[PDB]
């Protein structure tokens, strides 16, 4: 056969080739010795001049226009601007392409069917943490728009030589406080317990509830961080309740509508965006299994199947199973009410499907990382489980970096 | 480098050594991640020589013994051997630790807090297809242990140079026949329609039921294969109810007690052996999950909704996911009612936890392939999910082989 990754769906019974694959220019962590998938982080001229011209290529591709005089004079504008700066910058149309190809390319996005309807805002003009401010409330009422949920990402500006760089220290536009108590457990969320400690330390009067709407610390190049808090109306919440388990609005549940991913790099031919945040809508699973049922996370689990009266001394009569399942069931329906978007897993995976045949199409593959895609309940009654999936590393991309502090 | 190995949950971490004993290749690369395929692309004296000496120290520092009279007199024994005639023969304590190694060193199996657990039946005197299925009735017999499952492995011939192979056609002992009918559609189990077909083609008479138990094809070297009907008392079934909702058992379904795959290689210090069926107990999402409910199996997710009468026009009410549950939960009330030895997801994946710790002791590592270790339904609700693992190929151990036809 082809000298390529064959792939095959074991539902359907179909075969694929990934040629895709090809094109990755960066190593991830597997060697032929062993697989190493299944872990979650895995850790100068010449080399940006090398990634730089690799982009405007993908670009002017993207465009129908490579070899073209077009095409060269961006080239030599891009090796010339590298020769006297060290740096070159980006086109707002390339840095459009960019954004759009790094979403693309994310291996453990599930949303990426949405991939090409991404409004981009650029604000590489952007000059202290006030104005970051300001352009991160305009991100969040654009992309919440009362409910009716909008792909967006903001783009401030580049790593530069010398000078430092521009940081959300928050992981997410949206998180609740996490408050660590004197008996040694965690008020709110056991996640958020660092960067709610900094916020203090920075001078936040802290709440005491279990979903405080944490402050952003915001820095500009070179200075502190500083502290602002989100005007209430701003930030869309939902209240959590049950379709015919009337009791579960008791519990006082919530969770916010808008899902914005803060501290990501965005590389786009080497440039380093080390602040871009992006938002999208929720997978139900993300807030009703991971957020509200991890051990370390709220961990509600026991709580809601106390409430349902089930056997909870004992695995095997599936408590665990039927309270998170209901608990799914509830953030799909209060979502649902509220009129705020939000995708169930069976409906996420069938849109995820489709993008793969769309990118086999498209461009002969998809890179895919299967545990990610894959959701934490009801696994194999979605079709992504039964195919399998190639994972590798594309550039545009978006990549963890290390906290500031 | 040794891996770093995360357990998200706790903040616990390792390193894997044990990884650097793994003298043979798996699908990835630097450039991309195959993990998530099921099976491998694939499908000398020096060599042979190595790998044996390799085992024979493996077995004789199990027993202690490292450097011995019998030790070094052992090895002899094999190079002179191989020098002689190109192979060589295992002593049968050697063949009990090494299928023992076998499957501890399987990285897809979650039953290996078992590994040294395990009767080991020696068919190497075994010189037709008769003689195999009277070894076979005997091993499930053993297994069966009228419920009171207990753990085996019978091993039939190596491989020789000279001839064909011992085989058992089948895939596992006990499975149920899959008819394809005219229009299409199946009767029975789809995953059998081949192996059904290939029972008719050599003779056997078909019934037309939905569990009809199949014949066993075994094939002696360079014959053409014969069948054997299993004795109906040598194979015991649970019909499948419900513990609260009563029209579930008027549904006719049943399953089979003893999980024996009779198709893998099983291979120990070089040598292989293309017959050797083992068995263990069934973890219960391997049948109410998988079997029962993969779309390309008995497919039983809707029938099952609708008797519950939930809303089937609208993924988002999650019936797949109430009725999965349901189902689960039939299955272990009905083992449990039936005497019949049965696991748990939730108790497997736990004590799976606690055999990663055993290994990490005693080898400073595990292999474990973290798609098949997590769950098919309840993922992140199992302590696995939550830990980074590290995948590779360690000898003694099962591998795959074509189909012999
Ligand atoms: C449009 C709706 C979207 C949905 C439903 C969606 C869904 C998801 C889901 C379920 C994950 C798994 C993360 C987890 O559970 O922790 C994910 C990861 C990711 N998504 Fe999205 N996404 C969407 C939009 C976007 C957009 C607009 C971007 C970027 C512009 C994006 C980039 C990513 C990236 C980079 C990850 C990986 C994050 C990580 O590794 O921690 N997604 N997405
Ligand atoms: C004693 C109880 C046992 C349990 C609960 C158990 C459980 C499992 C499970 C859940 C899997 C994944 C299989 C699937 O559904 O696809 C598996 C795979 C496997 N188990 Fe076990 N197992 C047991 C005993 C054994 C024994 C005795 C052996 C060998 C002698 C063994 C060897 C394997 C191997 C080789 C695989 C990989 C099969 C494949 O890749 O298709 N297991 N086991
Ligand atoms: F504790 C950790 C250390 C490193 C990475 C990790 C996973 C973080 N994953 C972010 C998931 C997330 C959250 C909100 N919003 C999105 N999002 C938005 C659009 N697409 C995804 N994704 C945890
Ligand atoms: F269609 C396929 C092509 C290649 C591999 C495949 C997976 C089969 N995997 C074994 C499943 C199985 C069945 C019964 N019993 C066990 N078993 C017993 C002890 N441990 C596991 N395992 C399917
Ligand atoms: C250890 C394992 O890699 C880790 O727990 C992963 C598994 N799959 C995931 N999948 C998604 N979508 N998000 C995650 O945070 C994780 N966590
Ligand atoms: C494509 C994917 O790798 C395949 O469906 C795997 C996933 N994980 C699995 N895990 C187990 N335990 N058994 C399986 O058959 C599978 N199937
Ligand atoms: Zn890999």
């Amino acid at each position: 056969g082809p000298k390529f990754p064959r792939v095959k769906n074991w539902e359907l019974g179909s075969i694929t080739y990934d040629t895709l694959c090809a094109q990755s220019q960066q190593d991830g962590p597997c060697t032929p010795r062993r697989c190493l998938g299944s872990l979650v982080l895995p850790r100068p001229a010449e080399q940006l001049l090398s990634q730089a011209r690799d982009f405007i290529n993908q670009y002017y591709s993207s465009i129908k226009r490579s070899g073209s005089q077009a095409h060269e004079e961006r080239l030599q504008e891009v090796e010339a601007e590298v020769a006297s700066t060290g740096t070159y910058h980006l086109r707002e149309s390339e840095l459009v392409f960019g954004a759009k190809q790094a979403w693309r390319n994310a291996p453990r996005c599930v949303g990426r069917i949405q991939w090409g309807k991404l409004q981009v805002f650029d604000a590489r003009d952007c000059s202290s943490a006030q104005e970051m401010f300001t352009y991160i409330c305009n991100h969040i009422k654009y992309a919440t728009n009362r409910g009716n949920l909008r792909s967006a990402i903001t783009v401030f500006p580049q790593r530069a030589p010398g000078r430092g760089d521009f940081r959300i220290w928050n992981s997410q536009l949206v998180r609740y406080a996490g408050y660590r108590q004197q008996d040694g457990s965690v008020r709110g969320d056991p996640a958020n317990v660092e960067i709610t400690e900094l916020c203090i330390q920075h001078g936040w009067t802290p709440g005491n509830g279990r979903f405080d709407v944490l402050p952003l610390l915001l820095q500009a190049p070179d200075e502190a961080p500083e502290l602002f808090v989100l005007p209430p109306e701003l930030v869309l919440e939902v209240p959590l309740e049950h379709p015919t388990l009337e009791w579960f609005a008791a519990l006082g549940l919530r969770w916010y509508a808008l899902p914005a991913v803060s501290n990501m790099l965005l590389e786009i031919g080497g440039l380093e965006f080390s602040a871009a945040p992006f938002s999208g809508w929720y997978m139900s699973t993300e807030i009703g299994t991971r957020n509200l049922c991890d051990p370390h996370r709220y961990n509600i689990l026991e709580d809601v199947a106390v409430c349902m009266d089930l056997d909870t001394r004992t695995t095997s009569s599936l408590w665990k199973d039927k309270a998170a399942v209901e608990i799914n069931l509830a953030v799909l329906h209060s979502f649902q009410l509220a009129k705020v978007t939000i995708v169930d897993h069976h409906a996420a995976t069938v849109s995820f499907m489709k993008h793969l045949d769309n990118e086999q199409k498209a461009r002969g593959g998809c890179p895919a990382d299967w545990a990610w895609i894959v959701p934490p309940i009801s696994g194999s009654l979605t079709p992504v489980f039964h195919q399998e999936m190639v994972n590798y590393i594309l550039s545009p991309a978006f990549r963890y970096q290390p906290d500031p502090w």
